[PDB]
């Protein structure tokens, strides 16, 4: 599924993660927008360390999610990446709270370093009613 703005910005404030961790709601709507397009069904195989990224978040196979062919993996969320590929994002936001609770926070993806930081992210959610 591909959620449009505000819909995706309600629901994941309905998930509570407005302020996880101390990471701003914006900043969520940030980092899937540059990951997928706000596009459950995304999926990014890195050919240089064969593992792949999976859904609106882009979650790593290699430490957060299983899918058995990513070598010397690990399953830190301890889901299944098929979970990170459904329309209900439940799963995939479980998996990135699990994701932030590590030391680098939101800087476990680069492209957050790269499009998010230090820049006016309000755009992501002005106008959603969340």
């Amino acid at each position: 599924k591909v959620f449009e703005r505000c819909e995706l910005a309600r629901t994941l404030k309905r998930l509570g993660m407005d302020g996880y961790r101390g990471i701003s709601l914006a900043n969520w709507m940030c980092l899937a927008k540059w990951e997928s397009g706000y596009n459950t069904r995304a999926t990014n195989y890195n050919a240089g360390d064969r593992s792949t990224d999976y859904g609106i978040f882009q979650i790593n196979s290699r430490y957060w999610c299983n899918d058995g062919k990513t070598p010397g993996a690990v399953n830190a969320a301890h889901l299944s990446c098929s979970a990170l590929l459904q329309d209900n994002i439940a799963d995939a936001v479980a998996a990135a709270k699990r994701v932030v609770r590590d030391p680098q926070g939101i800087r476990a993806w680069v492209a957050w370093r790269n499009r998010c930081q230090n820049r006016d992210v309000r755009q992501y959610v002005q106008g959603c009613g969340a």
